[PDB]
């Protein structure tokens, strides 16, 4: 019996390594062999964990390893990108024969000739939303003009499911020029039409309008077809008990997590600032801390990062729960304790909130945070404060921090909207979804 044989390479940060690994958990169930490409060293120790357990949850997967020669992980973005052209050997001679290749969208300019030369039908991975995907894809021409960057003040996508983007929430370095996101941008989006398809982990549950557009050519005119293969259902090799036990006894709905992802940590005035508005909003937290942007870097303690002052008003409640490593976020988020999501509006957990239902209470910080943002306030499921900007900008108050809280948690508008995105959700899963509908329309066509 033939074998539709699948290869993945994910690039660097949880955020994309942990899309990928839902995604070979699906194919894997689809009776895929999977070759699963990591380059290493790891940036970080949760992307060795992760993949240790994958690993061992799925030890068909043929994995192979290859070594590599501002921010760590846009530098290991740079060092997969620039360093190993090298992969060819690794790609071409893998048995048995291929049948397609998924790689990062953040590597298409240098995997884009090695796909085309393994004569298999070969994708790219978008982690990030389908609105962000049609930003990226749109982006040539508006750089194109002489009014970029200083004057557009609005970018305005024909049929996206956030109509105006203004400048405020375009991603910083996109506008300096001569800038290294501006250099990823302008090399690989044209190369768009080249790919055999785009893959985004939406559904149309939340991102119908922007799905449509870019099927439907009214963003760039030729450019693959994009397939919504979201909500990527957490697997069970994620998970790695003390947060465990505290949901337990909290009354359901009634906890209020606030994670900013795995790659981003806040400036310690504007931390403590968090934790002063959480205590000053009288409702339940479980608040995930990261005083560096590498979970291995992690120095200081606890108590020292937060201060004496906000530790001293944190352990007089009780009420809520601090900690500072890695958690099963998507544990966390799929306990009936928890109603509120302070989140960074990373697409991950974003999605991963619209799996479980969960409100969101949206502060972007950096890069396409701010578009996932109003994506997830368009649907009417969450709330995010437009005047607090990104991080290091703007000083966040714990007054209007407090505020933002209280005013998300009991404002059931936005549960109404919540499960129906919840209920979505399931149906994309299901039989006649836009996920499954297209798996087997791609695994089809891999044979
Ligand atoms: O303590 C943590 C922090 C993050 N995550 C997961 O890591 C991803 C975060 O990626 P996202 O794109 O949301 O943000 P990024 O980390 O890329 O900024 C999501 O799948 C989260 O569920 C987790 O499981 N535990
Ligand atoms: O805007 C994006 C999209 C990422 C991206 C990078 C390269 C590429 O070719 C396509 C998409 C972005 C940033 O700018 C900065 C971030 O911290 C995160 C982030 O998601």
């Amino acid at each position: 019996h033939p074998v539709v044989h699948v290869a993945l390479l994910p690039s660097a940060g949880m955020g994309h390594l942990t899309p990928f690994l839902r995604l070979a958990s699906l194919l894997l169930h689809q009776h895929c062999h999977v070759t699963l490409i990591t380059p290493q060293p790891t940036v970080s120790k949760a992307e060795e964990d992760l993949l240790s357990r994958f690993l061992s949850a799925f030890p068909q997967v043929n994995q192979l390893h290859f070594h590599l020669p501002t921010d760590p992980f846009f530098l290991q973005f740079a060092s997969i990108r620039s360093s190993s052209h090298l992969l060819t050997p690794l790609l071409s001679s893998l048995t048995p024969p291929l049948s397609s290749f998924i790689y990062d969208m953040t590597l298409i300019s240098p995997l884009l000739p090695i796909a085309e030369s393994l004569g298999v039908p070969h994708y790219i991975l978008f982690t990030s939303s389908a609105t962000m995907f049609s930003f990226f894809s749109y982006f040539p021409t508006l750089a194109k003009s002489e009014s970029f960057p200083g004057k557009l003040d609005f970018v305005e996508i024909p049929g996206v499911s956030v109509s105006s983007i203004p400048r405020s929430s375009i991603p910083p370095p996109l506008l300096v020029p001569n800038s290294l996101f501006g250099k990823l941008f302008m090399e690989d989006s044209p190369k768009l039409k080249k790919l055999h398809g785009v893959l985004v982990n939406t559904f149309e549950g939340i991102e119908k309008l922007s799905l449509e557009a870019l099927n439907g050519g009214k963003v760039v005119k030729g450019l693959p077809p994009v397939y919504g293969v979201g909500p990527f259902v957490p697997c069970e090799f994620e998970k790695v008990e003390t947060i465990s036990e505290w949901l337990d006894e909290q009354p359901s709905g009634s906890v209020v997590y606030v994670s900013f992802g795995s790659r981003t940590a806040m400036g310690r005035e504007q931390l403590r600032e968090v934790g002063d508005g959480l205590v000053k909003s009288g409702w339940r937290f479980l608040w995930v801390v990261k005083d560096k942007i590498v979970d291995r870097a992690e120095e200081e303690g606890l108590d020292g990062v937060l201060g004496f002052e906000l530790v001293e008003r944190m352990v007089k409640e009780k009420k809520g729960l601090v900690v500072k490593e890695w958690v099963d976020q998507s544990e966390i988020l799929g306990h009936k304790a928890v109603g509120g999501f302070v989140s960074h509006c990373g697409w991950n957990s974003v999605v991963e909130a619209a799996w479980f239902g969960v409100k969101i209470l949206g502060w972007p910080l950096h890069g396409d945070q701010k578009i996932n943002a109003e994506v997830v306030a368009k649907g009417g499921w969450g709330v995010w404060k437009e005047g607090w900007d990104w991080e290091g900008e703007r000083l966040v108050k714990g007054e209007e921090i407090g505020e933002a809280i209280r005013e998300v948690m009991n404002d059931e508008s936005l549960v109404m909207k919540a499960t129906q995105v919840k209920k979505d959700a399931r149906k994309a899963i299901s039989v006649g979804g836009g996920c499954e509908v297209a798996l087997q329309k791609l695994m089809e066509v891999w044979k």
